[PDB]
């Protein structure tokens, strides 16, 4: 039910849109948030999608870290997608901004390929301080699966296109 995309590969497809509003229209079988270790949904993606929850992803995120701990840098785990899709698969990039590797992008980027198709963001970018252009480009290279993603901000999305 994905429409209005641009084709980049044979896999990876791309659109200028809120992460949000493609899950409340098209209820993906999995949303990616682009989460912390902590599961703090504070803003950026994570922030808007548990919004759109009504804060159910926050209080569903806070029993998972009670009885697990934090997630890995690069690292991820399937929780519930509420209001917006199936599941949500919480994916850890690293924050550049927290002096993190950008290497762990690509493990990052690893965990998508244990689904069939995602609807998702540019892993590290917007907030978390890395370059758009480089997370799109370990997308591409590293993600095997069928990943629709969705770029909110117009400009990015148009410098992403006229530079691939
Ligand atoms: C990750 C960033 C490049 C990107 N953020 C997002 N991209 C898509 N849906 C989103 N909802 C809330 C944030 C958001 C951006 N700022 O264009």
């Amino acid at each position: 039910s994905f429409s209005g995309y641009l084709k980049l590969t044979d896999n990876v497809y791309i659109k200028n849109a809120d992460i949000v509003e493609e899950a409340k229209k098209v209820k993906p079988t999995v949303v990616v948030n682009a989460a912390n270790v902590y599961l703090k949904h504070g803003g950026g993606v994570a922030g808007a999608l548990n919004k759109a929850t009504n804060n159910a992803m926050q209080v569903e995120s806070d029993d998972y870290i009670a009885t697990n701990g934090p997630l890995k840098v690069g690292g991820s785990c399937v929780l519930s997608g509420h209001n917006l899709a199936k599941h949500c698969l919480h994916v850890v990039g690293p924050n550049v901004n927290k002096g993190e590797d950008i290497q762990l992008l690509k493990s990052a980027y690893e965990n998508f390929n244990q689904h069939e198709v995602l609807l998702a963001p540019l892993l590290s970018a917007g907030i978390f301080g890395a370059d758009p252009i480089h997370s799109l480009r370990v997308c591409v290279d590293t993600v095997r699966t069928n990943v629709y993603l969705a770029v909110f901000d117009k400009n990015l999305y148009d410098k992403l296109v006229s530079s691939f």
